[PDB]
């Protein structure tokens, strides 16, 4: 038992309130980006309608992967996530996604202006999380990456070249 | 030659109702689903893994479901809104509360809500099935899993 | 503003009585279907003793699937399933599967004739178990749809020109 | 002592209508398969690739539609028929010309087969229904697959 | 050369004693399988989901073991007997009681019914290893197995 | 330095009518082969209907595929297949499948005697292919093994000591 | 403290010669029962060929994976094995199986006889083999379960009522 | 070769003594942390037994692969790991696990402890290893994040709200 | 005994010229799979996904083609050269340009290049074929391959 | 009937000489895996990339082995201690050097270690048959995968 | 109207000498298998797990190629001919021999069996490919699969 | 719409010239890299020939998969990879790979130069690309992890120790 610590009790890192209000940022523009990838694979319509219909659900497959990442990130540093829609709809930063059937075209240019706005949180909140815990930075870097990732598999769509 | 004539041979599209009725099936769905994950994380107690995991299973068949018959919609025509502000004006889902919930209050809490999803099903099943009955049996598929699931959930919290 | 239910306690459908004893009918015949599917699966001898080896328990596997469904069926809607060796004995209305080896033919005459009566069961519950809860019917659809299924694949064997 | 005493029960044999409603539904199954392929080759142009893969999908769903409805006749004692001659004399669908053909040609062409191939199991639905709940559900699983083909196909050349 | 020159060599035949050994066995393994799945569809309470699966994975191994009994009775010539009415009236194993019963019941209950089924295999070994140690080692897999699904589940009452 | 070629436009390999037409018809006897196969799968019965309804799904499967990968080659040498059910019907040499059901053993027969007739397609225009293009015969060849291997395994259930 | 052993040289099990051969006459056997085994396999013809065609390749498998195990069991203990034709068909103990094609009724009763033969051959030198290493008897009573399942599963074509 | 370098031997990073010793650190303490899972998956009684015992696996597995990438990260920066029984009970900061059957509610509190200690060890060396060798430091973060994860999914059980 | 004698049985060995042959195709196959790549990164434009994807696509092919040969030749005793100077230097591949380009750009210039690839397996073909026919069916795999790319790849810009 | 009438039927418990017994095998098999990844980790020079990989092999086997142990004497209501200081203090097997070792050496090492383990498992065995056969069985798999292990480890310094 | 009219037409006959031919081929390729095992078992020495695990994938090619060639025979019917008595009278195969061999050794030792292998296939080739350009593909396989093992293996003794 | 941004289009965020040409060095050298391993896995000749030949071919794999991220990485932050031969070969760092066969011994110190050259370039330009992206300076820890993991892998079998 030479290095061995003999304490009964040894406590996890917690998370400050400040932290805990960081990582709930993205979790709510996470969601809501999931929300509106599947709005927009559902009634996108018009040229390339099929390409588009399935990277959106790629999108929303890592958005969704990325908000469980958070949320349970969260509870690991004994934080308590809100992913409820009430929560989501009152306090995400992304512009709302338009009602109605839409055109590919129309599509790109919102779907890569949510994305933006996501990624936009994730880095606003950056310094301050990885100033508290590195750790939790280095899932905000994989999700930086993935999200945008998928903005240039989108637009790359609409660009005239 | 039994060959049909035409060159342009229009599909089934739904009516106004139908749609409506499909659209509030879909926000409940979606709500579950959001529910759902919310208590996944939160659920805190005796017995929290095997809680923690259901949960999970519940949101994964929401979500199918929940694509199902958006789906289902935009191949008749109708237009489906699963956005957060719509989702959270118009579902019929109890609110799930906020915070750390023990697994106990969440075995209750989320068979509640899966029975309120199951009922939005069974209340427009008959309108549905005299329009459609292929959409039907997509919603027979869904109120046997959900009920599956709350079956599933619910007997941690059953006294003999 | 807001569609949101009140009610703390929303309760789940609830079988009848008879709702639950056709469920229990369908059950015990799909229990006895597969225990004398693989009766005949060890006991077939004789002229294409494989072919019929393999595809009885192949229909052993769909009648446990199947008894499976139903029991779980009868439990997400507040039904007690027996499906206790004395109860499937003494209340299964398939004929007696016969004792020790029986030949190719026999096999394929026994179990299709086994088949037909797990068949007839669920053909003769449906109306009833349609009209209360149509969403159990469609399982009986499955049920009726597979199992017919395996008397087509067994039976043709014995079909002569 | 419920068992019944019997030495041969006879199985749910469907009448011959019935055996050719399903026949009905074969052909244009058949047919729409060997449609499909035709367009996977001969589609060229804007969006080329996302309508060869996708015809390829719709292909692979008539195949084992064409299967399970041939099945279903011969599990009822029906006797299927699903050979060339057959299938091109008495198929419903209109012709799929020859040669290339563009993509928003083929988006239409094809979005009018599958919709001529649902209304073939719309039309015998309540027929096949009347005598035997079990087979109208498959047919419930085709026209839901199949409506789902031509959404996925037709919304390529959708402007909105 | 050191070919054996008979043209039909006759293999290994067991005896009917050894025989009515496994039949002992595998009627016993049957009756588990059948109070397995009673007891996975009725538990209900504390710790729920925990018991419905380990019970589905008790069912998995005996009827596997089941057929590995059957099927080696069947290598060596003798025939099983697997029927309902010989199960019922053969088994060694207590009856399972009726209706839904508490996970802790459903524990004792079930270790109980393992530990008879365990005990039949552990009685007939020495004969059957006497006559045939190849079949003895399939009898061990079972102990093995099924001792350690008896660990599994008894685990859950126990109190230190 | 260098041995770059400095063509905007590098023209691929165009088939000869003539190569056309010899492929179009192994198209539609292996698309025949491919509708009869599914014909005798659902309609045989009698002894060892299992494995000969079995066996004939694979060939199905095998014909599908090489009618898929002579279509595909005859688009990637600029010509154009049609493998419409009319004109299969009106131009296949294989000896129309009966109706109805058929017994296992003319099953055997009558798919091996149609499997014969479509090898014996490929055989004939084997020369002239290989002529033209060497890669195109090596598809061929591929179509004769498995077909050949297919015909094999049907017919030796009809052969006898 | 420490049960630690001190010898830095450590030797491993050594079988005796008596054992090695032991060993070397069951991997002939199995061996050549592979041969037979893929012979029957090609050259059966007659009523049910796809069947036994398809378990005589599951035999061979088997037998295959068999001697690889005895083979190793064998350097395992500082034995030597030899499977080279010559060895293999001057002391396996195996009846001759005869040339050419033969009916699925006759290749039926002489596999049988193979397996049982080789089967004999492990049962005969089981107690020998325990008696030194219980752990080499329990890899051979893997394989005389093994085989003995094949010879049911392969004579079972045969056997009447 | 106009930016080629025309060195014959280039050499790796080597990591510093106190940098293989940091990594030595979290090294002793994954490789007991998986010790000290395994004596809980194996001894823990109660109630949630099966749930217990199954999380105490998947920390196990993820303590090994944690100990295997450590190790194997010393060994790519020219360090040399010690993972011997010794050395890791001489060394470790782990409190000592208890002898003998322990009841869920304590192994949650025992194991979430070991766990936060182990976590503690990496977060001590954490800026250390960052400051020379930041594709280090990554690895550490992944290890914090999959330990801590554990932690709470093990910790829930006895959490009382 | 029909046993063979000798101890040191040599295998087929290549012709310098054989070798150079193989050397050809191997530079074109490394410089299409890098052109390839250039290409799946810089596209842009209208229906960028199913191109971008396509062209890893051809990439994978081109990369198991050029390992293939360069396989072969190490087989039949002769030494591929696949460096970056070796292929720059001596690849018939017109040079792919740098910088973003637009999907019909993209088509016309990757289906150039890969019938520039099979232009130079198809002209030392037969030269091949004289030597070692085997190695020629691995020339035929590589023609039919990226002919169908070629095929997959142009269409999408074909008029009617 | 043939029911027992036994409402608490006991299953097999081990005598503390088994229960020891089980445990000497336990701490050399938990011994050989941290030897074995030691060895993985540090060996170096000639064919060091073969070793490296078959000591993988080795840890995982001795992984399983000592899982299979331990839980076999939970089965038997013994009670492993597989802790680092026990597993210090009572292995029976030569301890492994630190630092770098060539293959040469490691091959050495291993191979005595592996055979240290080995002669554990066949000094218990008669002790441990004796009580319970089953248990044997599982010592048999360990004895013929070790000595497996020891051979394909071993031959890489064999002379001729 | 196409259609052939004869109810039974005959399908591609060998030749005997073509099926003589493809039972040379046979022979050695079983004959390579059985010494690939002896080698794989009795290998000892310097990098022995790479001869050991490469020995094994030769031996999976020979074994998938035996039965090519056998079962392609049987396409043609031609009948095969691969028992022990026959393959050791009529391999032309240098025997492999007793005892165990160094790792060098075996790699010397097997290239040539490899060798010997091929050029049986070499030697027949034309005759066969006369007769049938089908069967001479297969055997280009072989020869292709064959020399890639003769390279993977021999290399191991070139010194450079 | 209570913190939902209001904003037409939303841009993402684009990397600095400097940024741009940093990427570009590690693609390159990547690139190189991943030519050399092929170079080396199809020449190399002598003594432990199989374990060099798959370790290369795994060394190739990282290295393409490497490249790809590089260059998709630039293309999501409006940077454009050049991966083309002419390119690669005259602004590489990598020291020229030479022909023709090469002992393993040979092989072994030339592969592990050419990684640790790639490496050096990661770790040259890892703190300009940190400080203006975060998340891309973790996805150059993953690429020097990786490749420093294969150094040490090739490398330890010409240790004379
Ligand atoms: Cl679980
Ligand atoms: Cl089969
Ligand atoms: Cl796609
Ligand atoms: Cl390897
Ligand atoms: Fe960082
Ligand atoms: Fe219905
Ligand atoms: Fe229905
Ligand atoms: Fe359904
Ligand atoms: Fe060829
Ligand atoms: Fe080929
Ligand atoms: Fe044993
Ligand atoms: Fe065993
Ligand atoms: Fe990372
Ligand atoms: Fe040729
Ligand atoms: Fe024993
Ligand atoms: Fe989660
Ligand atoms: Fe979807
Ligand atoms: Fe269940
Ligand atoms: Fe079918
Ligand atoms: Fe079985
Ligand atoms: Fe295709
Ligand atoms: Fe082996
Ligand atoms: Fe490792
Ligand atoms: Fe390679
Ligand atoms: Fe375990
Ligand atoms: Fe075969
Ligand atoms: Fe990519
Ligand atoms: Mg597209
Ligand atoms: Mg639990
Ligand atoms: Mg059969
Ligand atoms: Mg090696």
């Amino acid at each position: 038992m030479s290095a061995r610590r003999t304490e009964s009790d040894i406590q996890g890192f917690h998370a400050t309130p400040e932290f805990g209000g960081n990582l709930q940022k993205v979790l709510v523009d996470l969601i809501e980006l999931s929300l509106q990838g599947k709005q927009a694979h559902w009634n996108v319509v018009g040229s390339n309608f099929r390409d588009l219909h399935l990277q959106l659900d790629e999108l929303v497959d890592f958005a969704r992967e990325g908000s469980d990442t958070i949320a349970e990130r969260m509870r690991a540093l004994d934080a308590v996530p809100d992913g409820r829609s009430d929560t989501v709809a009152a306090t995400t930063t992304l512009p709302e996604f338009p009602a109605f059937e839409r055109s590919t075209a129309d599509v790109v240019d919102l779907i890569t202006t949510r994305i933006n706005a996501t990624v936009d949180t994730i880095r606003r909140v950056h310094d301050a999380v990885d100033a508290e815990d590195p750790s939790t930075a280095d899932l905000l870097h994989g999700l930086i990456d993935g999200l945008e990732k998928q903005a240039w598999l989108i637009r790359s769509e609409n660009r005239k070249v």
